[PDB]
């Protein structure tokens, strides 16, 4: 089942309001054809360079950052080009990305919320139509809609009474979420 960890700071937030707010603060790194700049808006894979158990990206607007976890791949210039695919198990959100492939992987200095056991799996042949591509590219480009839609389905599969409009504390009461100290 989907497992959620959250800083007690967001106890009374709905998942939808947290993710819309987080995405607004993160913004859009503008990783688009003709706007990709080395050391500015690429993020990185661990172990990488183009695959791994983690993809991490820091905001160009703020200290906000996300880490995508599972078994992830980027096609780069190979057909179908510029596609992120594979297994997405987890999304961690907060501030101050640290680490890299030779430093033990990626972590957040200030992790606010993580979603685990997402059970998402997109094959390479689906290209940018894949759910994994839509979720992670959305976070990159300041649109958490695709992530919100997946979390909503996963919560309703636990109990039809739960949704993206549940507070973190309501999800703790239903045994889905666990508070961490701020």
């Amino acid at each position: 089942s989907i497992s959620i960890s959250y800083s007690t700071t967001y106890s009374g937030w709905t998942v939808a309001d947290y993710l819309a707010d987080w995405s607004a603060y993160f913004g859009d790194v503008n990783h688009r054809p003709g706007q990709v700049v080395d050391g500015s808006n690429t993020g990185g894979f661990n172990p990488g360079p183009f695959d791994g158990s983690q993809y991490a990206l820091k905001s160009t607007a703020s200290d906000a950052a996300f880490i995508a976890g599972g078994d992830l791949h980027y096609t780069l210039f190979s057909n179908p080009s510029h596609t992120a695919w594979g297994k997405l198990d987890s999304i961690a959100l907060g501030d101050t990305l640290t680490g890299g492939a030779s430093s033990g992987g990626y972590a957040l200095d200030s992790q606010e919320v993580s979603f685990s056991n997402l059970g998402l799996d997109s094959p390479i042949a689906q290209g940018r139509d894949g759910t994994v591509h839509k979720v992670v590219y959305g976070l990159m480009s300041g649109d958490s809609s695709a992530l919100q839609g997946q979390i909503d389905a996963l919560l309703k599969a636990v109990d039809p009474s739960l949704s993206i409009n549940s507070t973190f504390d309501q999800l703790a009461a239903a045994g889905v979420a666990h508070a961490t100290p701020a």
